[PDB]
DNA sequence: CGATCGC
DNA sequence: GCGATCGC
């Protein structure tokens, strides 16, 4: 299982602004030791880049209507799936999504 | 030995 | 380790 076995970061990401999560629950989605540690380290720098969630590392909750049942936070979708070639840590491949947006696509 | 996302 | 949704 790739998502567990370790790797290193690649890809610059893309430039956005203060209203950057609105594009998570839209279409493709918003750009940006284990993926278990990389996700934290993503949202830990979301706190330090100018709330209580991100600061401890967790994913922030979404709007009520972009939630599906017990799925309620932002999700890092891999555009090109890992089983079919996709690089886990391709900062360029990861799309910030919401439970409903993510669900449709798949 | 489900895939794919979260804690 | 564990939890969630979808599954033609
Ligand atoms: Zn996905
Ligand atoms: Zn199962």
């Amino acid at each position: 299982s790739k998502r567990n076995k370790p790797g290193k970061a690649t890809g610059k990401g893309k430039p956005v602004g203060d209203k950057w999560l609105d594009d998570a629950g839209k279409d493709s989605g918003a750009p940006i030791k284990s993926f278990d540690d990389f996700r934290k380290a993503v949202w830990e720098e979301v706190s330090k880049d100018p709330k209580s969630s991100v600061s401890k590392g967790y994913s922030p909750f979404t709007p009520k209507n972009q939630q599906v049942g017990g799925r309620k936070v932002y999700e890092l979708h891999a555009d090109k799936p890992i089983s079919q070639g996709g690089e886990v840590y391709d900062m360029d491949n990861i799309r910030v999504t919401t439970p409903k947006r993510h669900i449709d696509i798949h």
